């Protein structure tokens, strides 16, 4: 959804320390030491949606395609999200 | 993030026509003619999420990393989604 550039302050600095500390628990990069958070820092808003997503193998014009359709839970309205192909038979 | 397979009944076939009808509105693959939907047809349940995502450039051990942090809106709890690098300065 909406994207926003957030200021570089104590809150963003604590986020960096939170990420590095959580990454050290995994140990993928060993034991890192947090230095600082630099610009740009981005804040993306996540919009909620409750429903289903049907992922189908469809034959169109004698070719196999991969189509993804979203459907809202309360409204049951659907939207085509993706349509790719041809793809090999599963 | 729950998954479930659904049959290729009348409901599943109807989704094929809606998908082919929509892609023809776009027209990337010409004027398609719907044939049929085959197995397997997968149905992913989407559960709503209300919050933000922080995408940060973090200096750790003098190396540049890119970290993504999620924050729930109703609870304000945060999670490290991805931590990769080193990456060049933006």
């Amino acid at each position: 959804g909406e994207w926003e550039i957030i200021d570089i302050g104590p809150f963003t600095q604590n986020l960096g320390k939170f990420a590095v500390d959580e990454e050290n628990k995994i140990g993928q990069y060993g034991r890192l030491t947090f230095n600082k958070v630099i610009r740009p820092c981005m804040k993306k808003t996540i919009q909620q949606q409750q429903g289903y997503e049907y992922q189908l193998y469809v034959y169109a014009s004698d070719k196999l395609f991969r189509a993804d359709i979203s459907e809202d839970y309360k409204t049951r309205g659907r939207k085509l999200l993706r349509f790719n192909g041809p793809v090999p038979p599963p």
